[PDB]
């Protein structure tokens, strides 16, 4: 029902489909040619060509297209516009990744006529605004993935004109403060991936005035507690992640008072002191992993009624913090590795029954 093949001597000859005609899933690892892919079982509904290194062109596309499978490989291997074409052309495809392609502007331009595809991952290809005009014209692309393609903010702007994206991952994407308004006035987005973007304060506050979107990204622009307080101001929002930032004790104090988040991932932000979520509160998932947390604030966040699932790895908690979380009895996933705790409070923690899962 599923295999994973792995030749690297050449290319190793596909297994017909009389060898077994009941399979979901086939993984494909080293060189391999266009002919082995035209020998493929019509049983697949799976295909990852992933690891594969071979010489693959359109001519394999091609011959993939008779397959029923509703699944594609997860980097391509260097396809070109062509590839996307075809690629389009697949008539079950529901979910494509084409990551690390380079098929240009024209490529990713084909699948706007897609009405199957759900799903599409085009990531760093290489495409322009232009391709960005093109594909938004796309009416069915319910999730789309454009990172580390340079789209601007015009290619920022043709997505927040799409209506049918309701995740848009668009990381690395050189948008700045002016795509990010465009995109923060959409309303199909629910969930939006603008990092390592430098988008500005600007573009930040938008998204803060944003009320649409329930899970949002800001991974590496610098944001600092100003950034912090317009978000935290949002109301709307349940998943937040704004780790390797500078968001600093003030931002996590900002984020303190919000009683409407519910994951916040608060990772890699120098972060000293934490504040006391309110009680009643909605959050229920922390993350402050590489902090410069001592004791003192792993106390605090012991202290916490509503928090089940807590990260503090990379930190400085010693033992009085390791006791202290321990004795909490309403988290139920804590991690605490690379941190100052000795034999005493992995005792401590030991001793912990409410616990599920633990990282020590």
């Amino acid at each position: 029902q599923q295999l994973t093949i792995t030749n690297r001597k050449g290319s190793g000859g596909i297994p017909s489909p009389d060898d077994y005609p009941a399979l979901r899933k086939l993984t494909l690892v080293g060189p391999f040619t266009d002919a082995d892919l035209q020998r493929l079982p019509p049983s697949l509904r799976e295909l990852d060509l992933s690891l594969c290194e071979g010489p693959i062109t359109a001519v394999g596309i091609a011959h993939l297209l008779a397959l029923p499978l509703d699944r594609l490989d997860v980097s391509g291997c260097e396809l070109n516009a062509d590839s996307a074409r075809l690629l389009a052309g697949h008539p079950t495809l529901t979910t494509l990744n084409l990551r690390r392609n380079a098929i240009g502007d024209a490529g990713v331009a084909a699948f706007a006529r897609n009405k199957k595809l759900t799903t599409l991952n085009v990531s760093s290809n290489g495409i322009g605004p232009v391709g960005v005009r093109a594909l938004a014209a796309n009416t069915t692309i319910t999730t789309l993935d454009i990172s580390n393609n340079e789209i601007g903010d015009e290619g920022a702007r043709a997505l927040a004109s799409n209506t049918a994206l309701t995740r848009l991952d668009a990381s690395d994407c050189g948008i700045g403060p002016e795509g990010t308004q465009a995109l923060a006035t959409s309303t199909t987005l629910t969930s939006l991936d603008l990092s390592y973007n430098a988008i500005e304060a600007e573009g930040v506050e938008a998204l803060g005035r944003n009320t649409t979107l329930r899970t949002l990204h800001a991974c590496g622009n610098e944001l600092g507690h100003r950034e912090a307080e317009l978000l935290a101001a949002n109301t709307t929002l349940t998943v937040l992640n704004l780790s390797s930032n500078a968001i600093g004790n003030a931002g996590a104090r900002a984020f303190g008072a919000n009683t409407t988040l519910v994951e916040l991932n608060l990772s890699n932000n120098g972060i000293e002191r934490v504040p006391e979520w309110a009680d009643n509160g909605k959050l229920t998932t922390l993350d402050l992993s590489n902090n410069q947390i001592g004791d003192t604030a792993a106390q605090v966040l012991a202290a916490s009624h509503t928090l089940t699932t807590l990260n503090v790895g990379s930190n400085r908690i010693g033992d009085t913090g390791a006791c202290a979380l321990a004795g909490n009895t309403t988290l139920t996933t804590l991690n605490v590795s690379l941190n100052r705790i000795g034999k005493a409070g992995m005792l401590a923690l030991a001793t912990n029954t409410t616990l599920e899962k633990l990282e020590r």
